[PDB]
């Protein structure tokens, strides 16, 4: 059942000229490319663009531009959003933000102090730190409005933008450089073990709270400079560590009211964690001037 993008939203073919491959995405493989008038006042923008295997059925392609039409709803600064679609011809193409500075986690890599790709700039500062976990908060708050649970969230699915803003979004990268971020838990599917709450490693099941124990290991992944969570166990041994109640260790040097979030974000019982819009309410008070201005907390479709 092809659904399609309003009008407004479908963008000439001409306009776009892919330039090389970013990597693999869940329907097939994405550029990056540059979209001639995609967004008001710039003549041309770089941007991601996605396209469907050619292997894949008509049924695939048919789904993989209806995504496109969902991902429009999801309009918030704190998500990485929908440009366009080129969804007449082929190949189909969905033409989304290119976040300049890639994702978190390899971001975060890049920031330690012998990272051979350092970009001359320090580690995130507590400031920085705060801003980018409620940012995050805010853009998972957004879409836990719009009743998405994200089911893997981690730095390696955020998204880093020119002036540092943190967005939720992932091209669909599983396998990739991060392919040891996922385990087949009793030899089945693979999964984010390390960045899974107890309740899912014990009966599959995700929800925003699992979401919130995620979050939790995405700012520990700030202050660690995205090191592998629990990097001194195995698999294996994560699973048991975890299910039996235990949890990452409380950073260095990071103050009692950043720590203790984290720690809330990882209580055992998924009803005693915060909710994604209780942690900006804790952040909101030493944010960017900007962030009342773009946040979906401060915003009226905050109901
Ligand atoms: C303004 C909703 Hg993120
Ligand atoms: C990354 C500062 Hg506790």
């Amino acid at each position: 059942s092809s659904v399609f993008v309003p009008d407004e939203w479908e963008v000439s073919r001409e306009k776009i000229t892919l330039l090389r491959e970013l990597g693999q995405g869940s329907f097939g493989m994405v550029y990056e490319g540059n979209a001639r008038d995609i967004i008001k006042g710039e003549a041309e923008t770089r941007v991601a663009v996605k396209t469907v295997n050619e292997s894949a059925s008509l049924r695939e392609r048919i789904e993989f531009l209806n995504e496109a039409s969902v991902m429009k709803g999801f309009t918030c600064h704190h998500v990485v959003r929908l440009l366009g679609v080129v969804s007449k011809g082929q190949p189909t193409l969905v033409v989304m933000e290119l976040m300049a500075h890639g994702d978190l986690k390899s971001y975060l890599r890049s920031l330690r102090p012998e990272a051979e790709n350092n970009p001359g700039r320090p580690p995130p500062t507590l400031q920085e730190m705060i801003q980018m976990a409620a940012e995050i908060a805010d853009g998972m708050a957004y879409l836990n409005a719009k009743k998405f649970v994200h089911r893997d969230l981690a730095a390696r699915n955020c998204m880093v933008a020119h002036d540092f803003t943190v967005k939720i979004g992932d091209f669909g990268m599983t396998r990739d450089i991060y392919e040891t971020d996922y385990y087949r838990k009793g030899g089945k599917g693979l999964l984010p073990v390390r960045w899974m709450a107890p309740e899912s490693l014990k009966d599959g099941v995700f929800t925003t709270s699992s979401d919130m124990w995620s979050f939790g290991v995405v700012l520990w992944e700030i202050t660690s400079l995205a090191e592998q969570p629990y990097q001194g166990l195995s698999n294996e041994q994560v699973l048991k560590f975890v299910m039996d109640g235990g949890y990452l260790d409380q950073p260095d040097n990071c103050p009692e009211r950043v720590t203790d979030l984290m720690r809330m974000c990882w209580q055992f019982n998924p009803k005693m964690r915060p909710t994604f819009l209780e942690i900006v309410n804790l952040l909101k008070d030493d944010l960017h001037p900007s962030f009342p201005e773009v946040s979906f907390f401060h915003s009226e479709e905050n109901k």
